[PDB]
């Protein structure tokens, strides 16, 4: 169970966006072995998806919500169901536009 890979959607709400945000989560995805993608939204948030195994995962997930992210403030973390996945279906973590 602990190679399994799992799976969760994200959105993060606060000050999130003009603060470099987007390049500090792909910064902490990838060195904490987590894969997936992030985009600011329309509603002035941050949305996106990761996958790794479940450790992995909830280190960034703590990360997300823990709100020690330089220069943002965030007022919630909201997070999807985990699923587990047979494999990666990210190569990476990737800033979406």
């Amino acid at each position: 169970v602990a190679k399994q890979i799992f799976a969760l959607d994200f959105e993060i709400f606060g000050r999130v966006q003009g603060v470099f945000f987007r390049k500090h989560t792909s910064h902490e995805a990838k060195r904490l072995g987590v894969r997936g993608w992030c985009m600011n939204t329309r509603d002035g948030t941050v949305k996106g998806q990761l996958e790794a195994p479940m450790m992995n995962l909830m280190e960034m997930k703590h990360w997300l919500e823990n709100n020690r992210i330089p220069n943002a403030k965030v007022s919630k973390a909201e997070f999807s169901q985990i699923q587990e996945i047979e494999d990666y279906t990210f190569t990476s973590f990737d800033i979406k536009h």
